[PDB]
């Protein structure tokens, strides 16, 4: 009876709970034991601790983010040398010895965000970026993709980048700080699931909705509420359920000796109020 472990970035984060639903649905489907374990609070040192722990515990396969190249590559290769196969999810480490990746093309998601912002503001924007962190690999890619997409827009300019450590509260905090310091900011870009929600709270508190474009990530309920209301103008779709489901099925194929593709990019697109509901 196969035993796999899935490690989220943070246990009770709303987006990861959707990943867990798809993983446990696939696990039930194959008669597989899925253990979902990860830090209470997103923390790179604990994250590495939960992985090395799960490795020494007889498990048949480990599904995890490849969060940072400097730390997670040695650990993944560590876990591989114990003849335990690793599947990366949501954030890839393409230089490690993980067998396969299931998750968004992160650069492209950020690139599609930049393209939408430039269409919506028609080339004119003073932009602040709220990102989950400056060291997480998917966050960097979503930032770099966005920069690349807007570089040709002479009238788009990025004035600030701050970290939210993927909470609502710290996204709101950073939006209070950016706005006080850059009152000409008329556009926000959030790169993780809770960022546009924190920005939207502050924009609504200041009655700034009419002079602030907000494009964020993912489709958590409150993002859809702000999207229908108007506070948020667009959001980059991800497929957390389907990537939780395909990561498990892909693990089951790997330990069954079957060939599998190295990368499987779940779908990503920018949606607006006109694409609701889904
Ligand atoms: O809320 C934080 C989450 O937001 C999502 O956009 C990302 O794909 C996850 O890596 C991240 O942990």
């Amino acid at each position: 009876a196969y035993h796999f472990v899935l490690v989220p970035e943070e246990l009770d984060n709303d987006y990861w709970r959707l990943v867990e639903k798809g993983a446990k649905a696939a696990a039930k489907e194959l008669g597989v034991d899925l253990e979902y374990i990860g830090p209470r609070q997103a923390n790179i040192d604990e994250h590495l601790r939960i992985l090395k722990k799960a490795a020494a515990a007889k498990v048949d396969g480990i599904i995890t983010q490849g969060l940072t190249e400097a730390e997670f590559v040695p650990v993944i290769n560590e876990i591989t040398d114990k003849n335990i196969p690793v599947v990366t999810i949501d954030t890839d480490a393409p230089t490690s010895r993980r067998v396969a990746y299931v998750g968004t093309d992160n650069y492209y998601a950020g690139f599609l965000a930049g393209r939408a912002l430039a269409e919506d503001t028609k080339g004119k924007a003073t932009v602040a970026i709220i990102t989950g962190s400056l060291t997480a690999a998917h966050q960097q890619l979503r930032v770099r993709g966005f920069e690349d997409a807007v570089r040709q827009e002479k009238g788009i300019r990025i004035v600030a980048i701050e970290e939210s450590h993927i909470t609502r509260v710290q996204a709101a905090e950073k939006a209070y700080t950016i706005l006080k310091k850059h009152p000409d900011v008329n556009a926000f870009y959030g790169t993780s699931a809770l960022d546009a929600i924190g920005v939207a709270k502050v924009v609504e508190q200041f009655h700034r909705e009419q002079k602030t474009y907000i494009i964020g990530f993912d489709t958590l309920p409150e993002t859809i509420r702000y999207l229908q209301k108007g506070t948020i103008a667009a959001t980059v779709v991800q497929e957390p359920y389907e990537m939780g489901y395909k990561a498990v099925k892909m693990m089951a194929e790997i330990v069954a000796g079957k060939d599998v593709p190295v990368v499987t990019n779940t779908e990503t697109k920018v949606i607006r109020k006109k694409d609701l509901p889904l």
